C-alpha cells in the first residue's frame, strides 16, 4: 500500500465515509495529470489507489472533496475542498498515508511516511 | 499582558465567545492552586488573567470549559474541557498566548511564546 | 477494543512510538483514581487498556507524557503532558480510539466513538 | 481589511515570519488568476492583501509556501505548501481570517468569516 489516505470527522467522532477524492501527478508542463482516486470506505480509509511500480518520483495533489461531504450532512462548509500537494518517492519509494481530520470551517492534514 | 488565551470555532467559523475558563499553578503540595479564571469576549480572546509580578515560575494549567460551549448550541461534546499544562518563566518572563480550536470531538491546542 | 489510544508525530511524521500514558477515572470525591495504562507500540497504538466489562460510565483522563517524548528527541516542549477528558459509556459500552498528533508547541486530539 | 492570513510555527511556539503567500481567483476560463501576494510579519500576520472593492464574489485559493520556511530553518518538510481553497462572498461581503499552523509534517487550517 504505497498511498493511503484515511479520513476523520471532527464534528461527529467517527470515520469521514464515502468521501470522494483525486488524485494528481504535476507534469511537465505544470499541469496536474489524473493519478489515481477513489472514496473512503466506512472505516474513513481509501486503499489501493497505486501500486509501488507505478508511484514514483513526482509532485502529487490530493484534492479531497469536503465540500459535498458536508452538504450530504447538511452542514455549510467553509472550503470547496482539502488539498494535500507533496513530493513522494524522491528518494526512492516510500510508503504514504495522508490524513485529514474535517470540521466545517477547519481542516488538519497530517503525513507518517514510512520506509519500506 | 504575559497571558491571554484565544478560542476560536472550527464549526461556525468564528471566535468562541463566552467560553469560560479556570487557570491554576502547582502548589509545593502538588495540589493545584486557583489562580485565575474568567471567559473569552466576542473576539475569542481572554485578556489581562495575571500579571508580571505575580505571573511567577511555575506550572499552570488552564481549563477551558468547552463542554458547556458545545451543550449551549444543542451540540453534546466528547470533551469535559481542553486543558493546556505547562511550566512558564523558568528562564524568566515570557508572554504566553494560549490558543484553541473547537470540534464537538476534537480539539486543537498551540502557545505563541515571546520574549519581552 | 473498548479503548485504543493511538498517537502520531508531526515533526518526523510518523507514529510517535515509546509514548508513555497513564488513564484515570474521577472518583466520587473528584479524585483522579488510576484505572489503566501502557505505552504505544512501534505503530503509535496503545491497545489492551481495559475490557468491556470493567470499562463502565465515568469521566476519564488519558494523561499523554509527551514531554518525555519530545526530551528524547533532544527537542524542548511547551507541555507538560497531553490531557484528554472525557465521559464514556454513559449510555451503555461504545468503542472508543482517542487519538493525538504531536508538535513541540501544539497538539491535536480527535476521539472515534463506534457503538459495538 | 477583508482578507488577512495568519500564520503560526508549532514546533517553535512563535509567530511564522516571512512566510510568502500568493492568493489567486478562479477566471471565468475555470483557471487560476493572481490575485495578491505578500510575506508574514513580525507578528505572522499579512494585511492588506485586498479591499472591499477589489475583493468580488468568487473561488479564491491562498498557497502558503510552508516548504521555503521549513527549509530555510534547516528543515525537509512535507508539503509544497499549505492550500486554502474557499467560495468568497457569496451572500454579500464578509471579512475573512484565514489563519495555518505549521509543522514539518502536517499543516491544520481554519477562517474566521465575520459580516461587518
Ligand atoms: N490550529 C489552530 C489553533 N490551534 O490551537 O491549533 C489555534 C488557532 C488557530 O487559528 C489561529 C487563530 C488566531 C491566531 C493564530 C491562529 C489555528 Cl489554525
Ligand atoms: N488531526 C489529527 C489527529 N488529531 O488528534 O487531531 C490525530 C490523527 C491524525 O491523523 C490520523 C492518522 C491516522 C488515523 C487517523 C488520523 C490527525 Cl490529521
Ligand atoms: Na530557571
Ligand atoms: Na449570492
Amino acid at each position: 500500500c504505497p498511498l493511503m489516505v484515511k479520513v476523520l470527522d471532527a464534528v461527529r467522532g467517527s470515520p469521514a465515509i464515502n468521501v470522494a477524492m483525486h488524485v494528481f501527478r504535476k507534469a511537465a508542463d505544470d499541469t496536474w495529470e489524473p493519478f489515481a482516486s477513489g472514496k473512503t470506505s466506512e472505516s474513513g480509509e481509501l486503499h489501493g489507489l497505486t501500486t509501488e511500480e507505478e508511484f514514483v518520483e513526482g509532485i502529487y495533489k490530493v484534492e479531497i472533496d469536503t465540500k459535498s461531504y458536508w452538504k450530504a450532512l447538511g452542514i455549510s462548509p467553509f472550503h470547496e475542498h482539502a488539498e494535500v500537494v507533496f513530493t513522494a518517492n524522491d528518494s526512492g519509494p516510500r510508503r504514504y498515508t495522508i490524513a485529514a481530520l474535517l470540521s466545517p470551517y477547519s481542516y488538519s492534514t497530517t503525513a507518517v511516511v514510512t520506509n519500506p
